[PDB]
């Protein structure tokens, strides 16, 4: 039976994400061409394509954001009921964005030039994947929490493939959350064990009884940029090497195969 | 000007890539299933998706082995007698597989019964990204030509980028030679000042005096898995962030993007 898989989806086009402003807990809408955008996208993976089977979806994680869940309207708009039917849908806050703080709404340039003026950032250039971002999230903040969802959606995967299924499971969030997940989905960044109140605690980020939660004994988190790209609506491939669930990999191809025979 | 991009793509099935033998120097065709299978790739990305643009690639890489060449002709099939006029096409022996040595034509466990039986990997497993091949190339060897096909492409990118063109390179190869690739391309593995003869001198592996040769000051390798699936006739995305070479990172979208309005 088919190897599981992550599909990562990024939220389509913002006012926002278009001129480069850093979304973050702000709940911005999908702009029109956003919609547009993420209509043609679903069409193309689904009806144009088949570079995903509606068969296999088992389940849809959704950052809470209102962008977040439109891309997964508009996204999902060439199913039928029937498929609909038998996918679930779940809404973690663990997959938000990362919380930018005082850098909400804010360029790249405008966070250095502010940086550069409360004294910081002599020694070397600010990287949030090291530094995070004053009053939001540092980097071991954010690696946590998708460390979490990651257990629970391979934890999935692995009862799935145990019970004889496919098992494609969707993850619909942000350009940073989703980079920093595919990250240490393959073993980027380290290990840390969990030991100090935040790293321990349940957090109930989810609200469905069909996800068990999974206790982390210790997390991944990153020091350093992993240098991907993801667009607006773009969308990657976490999956497995030589069918176990103990070998995560990332899919070279996206979600790119062959036209079948 | 559309950031520059390296467009990987593994050579489509053969005998031995179809049940798991380790091909490397072995110059064995396409199955029939391959070619096949590579018409139809040719036709998805240019055709029915149009995720590549011909009038923006520029150059095509090409391992010397057969079955990489042969990958070349089926999936530029689709292109014009106009559009393949301006297209330069490059033997690069630099872009052969990992030389196996003993292991060619092997099965990975077939290979792990080989070396228990020479009393190696008494400490742990074997690790070809790690320990390369008995009779063939250390990681080390492999990282070094990579790196000597990288430096050119990127070269040829900043050119392209200072002309004002866009700049879509292919580069057809190989499974383990094209993860190894991507996992440099991006920063992956350490990096290594070129010191010793093999790592200085210039060996003259393509043929072609429009691709200027670069001297490497230094060189990057594996000392792990980088953890990537490519499957055969599987297509990559290597480019850059914020339209700057200096900043090389991987696509995680591998070629698809979203349906233009
Ligand atoms: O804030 C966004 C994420 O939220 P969504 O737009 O996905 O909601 C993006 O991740 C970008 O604004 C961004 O900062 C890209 O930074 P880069 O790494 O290119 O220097
Ligand atoms: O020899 C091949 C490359 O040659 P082409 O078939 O691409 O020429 C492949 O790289 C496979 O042999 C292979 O071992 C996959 O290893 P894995 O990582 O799955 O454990």
């Amino acid at each position: 039976s088919l190897t599981p898989r992550c599909i990562i989806v990024r939220a389509g086009q913002t006012e926002w994400s278009k001129s480069g402003q850093y979304t973050g807990l702000t709940d911005l809408p999908l702009t029109p061409y956003g919609e547009g955008q993420m209509l043609r996208t679903g069409e193309s993976v689904f009806r144009n394509n088949q570079f995903l089977n509606p068969d296999n979806i088992t389940y849809i994680f959704t950052s809470p954001r209102l962008r977040a869940r439109q891309t997964v309207d508009l996204v999902l708009k060439p199913l039928s009921d029937e498929q609909r039917a038998k996918i679930r849908v779940v809404v973690d806050d663990d997959l938000r964005e990362w919380e930018y703080g005082d850098y909400e709404g804010m360029l790249t340039r405008e966070i250095i030039e502010l940086r550069k003026s409360r004294g910081l950032d002599k020694e070397r250039p600010w990287n949030i994947w090291r530094d995070g971002c004053e009053n939001g999230e540092t980097t071991q903040q954010i690696g946590l929490r998708l460390s979490r969802a990651i257990a629970r959606i391979q934890n999935l995967h692995r009862k799935h493939q145990s019970e004889g299924r496919a098992s494609d499971i969707m993850v619909f969030a942000h350009g940073h959350a989703l980079r920093y997940f595919a990250a240490i989905w393959f073993g980027l960044g380290v290990q840390k064990k969990c030991e100090t109140i935040e790293e321990i605690q349940n957090v109930k980020s989810y609200d469905d009884d069909t996800v068990p939660y999974v206790k982390l004994e210790s997390y991944r988190h990153l020091v350093d940029n992993p240098c991907f790209l993801l667009d607006a609506g773009g969308i990657g491939v976490l999956s497995y090497a030589h069918h176990n669930i103990d070998e995560p990999a990332l899919e070279l191809a996206g979600p790119f195969v062959s036209p079948p025979e």
